[PDB]
């Protein structure tokens, strides 16, 4: 498959270089794999989610999206248009508020919901959870994405847009999880996003264009828009038999495009996310 005028970051990981414009995938797309995005929610409604998307959890009083965040970072992974893997189910998790905040004794409890819940949907080919999202350093926190990691979940956390190393930051700085940095479209770490030896891998998270509240789509820049890239990937490569969730992580690492990235400290990959795909 091939969609063209594809946003620039779907685009990026189909490719080897920066500058085209067209998303090269397997047609398969993510078909029988689960994405939990543990966000503010999704607009289950957008037509961009062709009903895939649902919100199985939420710790508010509404399942529906008040910010956009939640349903932008759900279409990234899986809207027909924006999104990495097209025919993914969308399990949305409401652990944020509509002004985005979350207590972490919150968060947690998200973590290991889905950790659980993932025993209740059909995801044959497997499970990932798309944590756009974090604070400071925690091990409360990273230790429940190292749990959620451990059941067989292939957690993508944002490394945070403090430009700092991102070992100071939950759950980013858990070990056993893959935390994504964000690279800009002429393939430049993104100002704002962190690094360091924790970081595992990048993804597109600046100015990237997906779905939206109320029936609409925007471009907004972020690590946690880079994140849900991956996520999506790692549903697209579960899909196709290319790994486990387990590996998942260490596997999109071994096929990422190597030293692409500038603006990248010393010490931090320079690995961006690819999906392999010879069409």
């Amino acid at each position: 498959a091939a969609q063209t005028n594809a946003p620039w970051g779907l685009a990026r990981i189909s490719s080897t270089s920066p500058g085209t414009s067209t998303y090269y995938y397997d047609e398969s797309a993510g078909q029988g794999s689960c994405v939990y995005v543990i966000d503010t929610g999704i607009e289950a409604s957008h037509p961009e989610f062709e009903g895939r998307a649902q919100m199985v959890k939420t710790y508010y009083y509404s399942s529906r999206d008040g910010n956009g965040h939640g349903t932008h970072c759900a279409g990234t992974v899986g809207s027909r248009t924006y999104g990495v893997a097209k025919k993914t189910q969308l399990f949305g998790v409401k652990v944020l508020d509509d002004n985005g905040s979350g207590q972490y004794s919150t968060i947690i409890a998200g973590m290991d919901f889905v950790a659980s819940d993932k025993n209740n949907r059909n995801c044959p080919k497997g499970v990932v959870a798309s944590l756009s999202l974090g604070g400071g350093y925690s091990s409360s926190v990273n230790s429940a994405a190292a749990r959620l990691q451990s059941s067989g979940v292939m957690v993508a956390v944002a490394a945070g847009n403090n430009n700092a190393d991102a070992r100071n930051y939950s759950p980013a700085s858990e070990p056993s999880v893959c935390t994504v940095g964000a690279s800009d479209r002429y393939d430049r770490r993104s100002s704002f996003s962190n690094y360091g030896s924790v970081l595992d891998i990048f993804g597109p998270g600046t100015s990237i264009l997906s779905t939206w509240i109320g029936g609409s789509t925007r471009s907004i820049s972020g690590t946690s828009m880079a994140t849900p890239h991956v996520a999506g990937l790692a549903a697209y490569l579960m899909t196709l038999g290319k790994t486990t969730a387990a590996s998942a992580c260490r596997y999109i690492a071994d096929t990422a495009n190597k030293g692409d990235l500038s603006n990248i400290p010393f010490g931090t990959v320079n690995l961006l996310a690819y999906n392999n795909y010879q069409a």
